[PDB]
DNA sequence: ATCGACCCTATACGCGGCCGCCCTGGAGAATCCCGGTGCCGAGGCCGCTCAATTGGTCGTAGACAGCTCTAGCACCGCTTAAACGCACGTACGCGC
């Protein structure tokens, strides 16, 4: 549902084969357990344990993604 | 033998001197601007030629309508796995 919102903003009146999201699933879940990964990692090089949008925000910020 | 007076020493304070801390002017580099110079790369013109242009023919990919058949959407009900909220407290964020 969530993926048809983003979708009807695009384009008026679409429809999704069953396999087109479940791509979108399996790309986008990958995508946030790397980003964890990254996340993960920088709160560690400060001294953390608990994750902070700060930790994503480098790691996105690291990755070129601005 | 005892009391008063005098001298000596210890102590307290009194203020003076010295030190440490807290607030402003000014000195000196490093930077920006500026007028003179000067030089080499940019912008321009010259002429050559090869790629663009043009006119033309042949063929096929593609536009278009027709038909069909998958699968995407809608709906519904039952179960229950999963999600939400609340309570507690301990260990992790962070400030020093």
């Amino acid at each position: 549902r969530l993926v048809r919102e983003i979708a009807q903003d695009f384009k008026t009146d679409l429809r999704f084969q069953s396999s087109a999201v479940m791509a979108l699933q399996e790309a986008s879940e990958a995508y946030l357990v790397a980003l964890f990964e990254d996340t993960n990692l920088c709160a560690i090089h400060a001294k953390r344990v608990t994750i902070m949008p700060k930790d994503i925000q480098l790691a996105r910020r690291i990755r070129g993604e601005r």
